[PDB]
C-alpha cells in the first residue's frame, strides 16, 4: 500500500532498547526483513522472539573498528544484501569516546555498506542523532557527514538523511516524545515514497528552538 | 493502517491540477474526507466526481481577504470541522506576496481557531518550486515556524514542503539525483506530515528536491 | 585606516531613534556623508545639528509606495549618488494587522532598495543593509521574508560588487533575560558597529548573510 | 579608534601561510600583541621580524594532544594571558580510515583541545574571544567543519555569561598557491559557483577576524560568518 517496506533488508544498530527497538518493531510491521544489532545478545533474542520471522540478530562492539567491519560483512551475507541502514547506536577520554561512538562508528559502518547499494543503485542511509558540547560536536559532524555523502551518491538512487530527536521518554508542545514517533519518521525516510528527499535532517522535538 | 487519514477532514487549496490534485487524490486514497478548492469549477467537479465519495468543492479568490474568510467559514461549516489544511514590477511584487504568502497565512489563521478548540490539527504549506518568489517562500517558512511555536500546546503541527523541480536540460545538471521529481512525491510527504504518526514533528521544512543546494 | 566609510554616501531610514540614530552617528564618525530619513522633522534636525556637517535630512511616509519612490528620487539627487542603503524603518491595531506589518517591515525595504540599486549597479559598487525587527508571528514572517529577499537579491547583483546583508538584533535596550545566555540586553550601538562592518570595503566578499547579534539566543 | 585591538593578546595558529599570516598582520596593525604558531620556525621568525614589535613565536604539532596542551601553557605564560584565540591551523594505497581520523584530529579535535585549555583564564577575567576558521575527498572535511561549527555554537552557550564570544568564519574560495594552479576549465567551473565571479583574498578573512575579535562584537556569539562571494 503506502510506505510499506516489503522485502527490503534493513540493519538497525542499537536495536536493544528505546528508539532502536521501536524502529525495529515498526520496520517489521511494515514488512521489512530486519537485522538487529546490539551488544546485549539476551535482550536482542527477546525482541526477535517477540516479532518472529524475518529477523536476524547480530552482536558487535561499535567502539572497535575491526568489529564494525565484521558486522558489515556478516550482516550483508546472512541477510543477502542490505537496503536500509539505520545508524542508531550511541551512548579528553570523554571527547574521544563520544566522537568515536556517536560519529566515527556511523561513518565507518556506512562506508562499508554503501558500495553494494551503489552497485544496486538503491539504498537508504538514516542516521539517528543523540537526543552538552561533546555530543553537539559529534551530532553536528554526523549531519555534515550525511549532507556531503548525500551529494556524493545522489545519482545512485541512495538517500542519506538524519533524524534529530528532541526529548524522548521547554518544549512548546508541553510533552515529551516517544520512541515510536522517531520510528514512524524512519519508516517514511526509508520508504520508496521518500526517494527524492536527501541530505535532510528531520528534527522531531515538539517545536524546540 | 500506518499513515492512514481515515475520517480526517482535509481542505486542499489549488487542487485543480499539479501538486494540489496529486495531494487531493492521495488524501482520498488514505481515507480522508477531502475539500477541494480551486478557481476552475469544471475541473474541480471532474476531480470530485472521479474520486466519487465524501468530497466537497469550494471556489474562492485567494487574492481577496474577505473571500478567504468566506471560504474558511463555509468549508469549516459544511465539512463539520477541518482537521488538515494544505495551502498549495511592483504589481508583480504585490501579487506574488498576496498569493504565495498572505493567502496561506490568512486561511490558516481563520481555520486554526476551530482546530485549537478540538486540540487537533495539521497545517501543511507547500511553497513555490526570482526575488519576489524567494521573499514569499522564505516568509511562508518563517510564518510556519513561528506559528508552530504558537499552537504546539494544542496538538496542532505546522510544517512546510519545499519542492524542487517537478515534472533545455541544464536543469538536470542542477540536480545531483539527475531526475525531476513527480507531484505524487510531494503528495506522499504531505500524507506523512498530515498523519497521526507525525504528531511530534512541527516547525519543519521538508526539502524534496533531489539534493539541490 | 581600517573600516572607514570616508567619502561614501549613506541613507539611513528610521534614523530619529534607537538603532537608526546610532547607525547614523557611527557612520558619520567613520567618515560617511550621511542622509537621515525619518517622520519627525524636528528630531532629524536635532540629530543633524549634533553631527554638524555632511548631514542631509529627508522626511517621508514609508507607508506609501509613491512616497518611498519620491524619497529615493530626492535623496539620490541631493546627495549626488547613494552608495550605502540602511533599511531600518520599522490605539491603532498594528501588530495583528498582517497587511500593515508586511507593508512596513518587508515591502517598504524592498521598494526603496529597488529604486536605489539601479545607480549602484551602474557604478558597480554599493551596500544594502537591512535591519530586521528586534503579533509575534506576523513579525517573524515579515523578517523571514526580508532575509529571503536579501539573499535572492544578493545573488542577482553580486557580480556588480553590491553586497546585500541583514542584521537581526536580539533584545535591545529601547523572563526575557532567561532566554539570553549572555544575561544582558544589547544596546543600539552594537547594531551600529555591525552595520559599519558590513558597509565597509573590508566586507566586500560577504554577501547574502544575516548577522544575528543577540547574546547567543537560540532560533 | 573603532575595531582596534590595542593591548589585546591574540594567539593565531597556522600563522606561517595564507589566511593565518593575513590574520596575524591585520591583528598587529590594529594594536594586538600577537602570538604566531606554526611548524616552519624560520618562516615564523621572518614574519615576526617584519612586524617588528609585540610578537611571539611558537612551534607545536597540533596532531599531538600533549603538544597542544604544552603550546597553551607556554603561550599563556610568555604572553602573560591570552585574550583572543584564532584556531586557523588545519589541512586542506592510503588507509581511508586513517585519513578520516587525521582530518578529525587536525580540523576538529585540535581546535577544541586548544580552546578548552585557554578558556579557563578567559572565564576568570570575564573576557575573551574564540574564533575558529574552518577549512575552505571532501566528505571527511565537511564532517570536521560541521563538527567544529557545532562545537563552537554549544561552547558559546556555555560561556556567554563570562563575556567570551565563540564564532566561526567559513571561507569560500580564497586565492592561494593551490587555486593559482587551476587550469582554464577548472577555473571556469569554480567561477560559475561564485555569484561575485571572483575569489576572495586572505585579508578579507582577516578583516572579519578583526571584527569578531573587537570589543564592538561583544554581543555577537554562536555565529558563522560565511565569506564566500555569495556561494
Amino acid at each position: 500500500s503506502m510506505f510499506k517496506l516489503t522485502g527490503r533488508k534493513a540493519l538497525v544498530t542499537g536495536a536493544t532498547g528505546g528508539i532502536g527497538e521501536a524502529i525495529a518493531r515498526c520496520f517489521h510491521a511494515q514488512g521489512a526483513i530486519v537485522g538487529l544489532h546490539g551488544t546485549r545478545e539476551d535482550k536482542l533474542k527477546e525482541i526477535a522472539a517477540d516479532l518472529g520471522k524475518d529477523v536476524f540478530v547480530f552482536s558487535a562492539n561499535l567502539s572497535d573498528r575491526k568489529s564494525i567491519k565484521q558486522l558489515a560483512e556478516v550482516a550483508e551475507r546472512e541477510m543477502e544484501g542490505i537496503d536500509i541502514l539505520v545508524n542508531n547506536a550511541g551512548i579528553d577520554q570523554d571527547w574521544d569516546d563520544v566522537l568515536a561512538v556517536n560519529l566515527t562508528a556511523a561513518s565507518t559502518l556506512t562506508r562499508e555498506l554503501i558500495h553494494s547499494m551503489m552497485r544496486r543503485r538503491y539504498g537508504r542511509i538514516i542516521n539517528i542523532t543523540s537526543i552538552q558540547t561533546n555530543y553537539c560536536a559529534a551530532k553536528a559532524g554526523l549531519i555534515g557527514f550525511s549532507k556531503a555523502l548525500a551529494q556524493e551518491i545522489a545519482s545512485r538512487n541512495i538517500t542519506v538523511n538524519c533524524i534529530a530527536p528532541g526529548f524522548i521518554k521547554m518544549i512548546p508542545m508541553k510533552r515529551m516524545g516517544i520512541g515510536e514517533e522517531i520510528a514512524f519518521a524512519t519508516v517514511y525516510l526509508a520508504s520508496d515514497e521518500a526517494a527524492y528527499l536527501t541530505g535532510q535532517t528531520l528534527h522531531i522535538n515538539g517545536g524546540m528552538a
